[PDB]
């Protein structure tokens, strides 16, 4: 017989389906500004009382 | 007895498929960083009545 040899390409592995590796968890970011506590002159300003 | 059956082994080398040069999946599957900075916008104007 001329041997019908086993043509042995990568039917064994290199597959496949879970090619979904690094899904972007970066879709969860947490951006926030340098959050201000605001200044107020209300404790710099006393009551200048006029005595008559 | 022979035959004319095709005799493909692996026959064109043996090394897998063309086929995965391991393109590096960077860890952008982490969470994008918390940009938690803070502005001390109030104490930087020390608003106190020295009129006492």
């Amino acid at each position: 017989m001329s041997t019908r040899s086993v043509s042995s390409s990568s039917y064994r592995r290199m597959f496949g389906g879970p090619g979904t590796a690094s899904r972007p968890s970066s879709s969860r970011s947490y951006v926030t500004t340098s959050t201000r506590t605001y200044s107020l002159g209300s404790a710099l300003r006393p009551s200048t009382s006029r005595s008559l």
